[PDB]
This record gives structure tokens, C-alpha cells and sequence, in this order.
């Protein structure tokens, strides 16, 4: 695996500089996977929410990365994906509702990133851009997840998000 050795001094940076923790994560199917984490050991915060070491598997469509990752599929295949796997409930939040989902997708496609608040488990919050390779093909996702009484949305967005696309554009390259 070649997008793991490339990334990890990347999202050591952006942990070093938000002291959040971040993974790159790629689809299998109907879930998504980090296969690399940021590492500070002086400052690593054991406290950070599930779903970014390695071999944690989440839900697709109830994440930041999920939904990155399935955006850039054809409406076609987003329609069979849907109906093959649904989208079950697995918090108040849940996008359950098919074409809430599809617009959903469609938003995060055009917007690059997606913000996804509370939406596979209580307490958490996390923001994702799409990875691409030199070819503009959708590769991983760079992520970030943190709790919700740890991170406002606006930090996220104001100071977390350009620093996820500043690293997105160097891995582009790279990968």
C-alpha cells in the first residue's frame, strides 16, 4: 500500500497543527476504512472518538468520508448502492431518506468536502475532502473527527478545511 507510506508525515502535520486527530480512508463497498492516522506520540489525545485507527470499519453513508467517496459515482450506481445496502438509522441524524441522500451527494460533489455532524454516533462531529490522484481520479478521503463539545463546526470549517485542501492539492502528486 502505497497511499499509506506517502500521507502519514501529511496528517502528522495537520494533527501537529490542530491538535486533532486525522486519517486518510478509503470504500469497500458499503463502509469506509482508514488505512493511515496521524501519530504525535508527545501529544496523542487517547480521547479521540472511534472510527480513525487502522481496521475500524463506519458506516458509508453516515460519514464526512462516505459521503465523499460515494459523490463521485455515477447517479446510476449511487441508485443502485442505495438499494443494494438502504440507509439504515443510527441516530436521530441519520440521512435515512433516499433523495435527501442523493442531494446530499450531489452538494458534496460540487462543494469538494462535507461536513457531517452526529450523524452515525452521538457526540461526534467530522469534516472530509476528496483525495485525488494526478489524474483527477477520487482515490481516499482526508478526514478529521473530533467531539462535539472539543470542536465548533465553525473551527472546522474556518481553520480545519483549508488546511485539509492545502494538503489534498500536495498529495495530488504524490499519490
Amino acid at each position: 500500500a502505497h497511499l499509506p507510506k506517502v500521507a502519514q508525515s501529511f496528517l502528522n502535520l495537520l494533527c501537529a497543527q490542530t491538535s486533532l486527530t486525522f486519517s486518510i480512508v478509503v470504500l469497500d463497498e458499503h463502509e469506509v476504512v482508514p488505512v493511515a492516522r496521524s501519530y504525535l506520540p508527545q501529544q496523542d489525545n487517547r480521547v479521540s472518538p472511534y472510527g480513525m485507527h487502522l481496521g475500524n470499519r463506519l458506516p458509508a453513508h453516515a460519514t464526512s468520508t462516505g459521503k465523499v467517496l460515494l459523490s463521485v459515482l455515477d447517479r446510476e450506481v449511487q441508485i443502485e448502492w442505495i438499494e443494494k445496502y438502504g440507509l439504515k438509522r443510527l441516530t436521530p441524524y441519520t440521512i435515512t431518506d433516499e433523495h435527501t441522500f442523493l442531494e446530499t451527494l450531489d452538494a458534496v460533489r460540487q462543494s469538494d468536502y462535507c461536513l457531517s455532524t452526529e450523524e452515525h454516533e452521538l457526540g461526534v462531529i467530522a469534516i472530509a475532502v476528496p483525495v485525488l490522484n494526478a489524474q483527477g481520479l477520487t482515490i481516499a478521503a482526508l478526514n478529521c473527527m473530533s467531539q462535539t463539545n472539543r470542536v465548533q463546526p465553525q473551527y472546522l470549517i474556518d481553520q480545519v478545511l483549508p488546511l485539509l485542501r492545502n494538503t489534498a492539492n500536495e498529495l495530488r502528486n504524490l499519490v
